[PDB]
């Protein structure tokens, strides 16, 4: 069930987060 929802987060980068710093 969540096996497909968790992976989505693992495929995400650090674009907006980088701008936060």
């Amino acid at each position: 069930g969540l096996f497909g929802v968790l992976a989505k987060v693992a495929a995400h980068g650090v674009g907006a987060i980088a701008e936060h710093f």
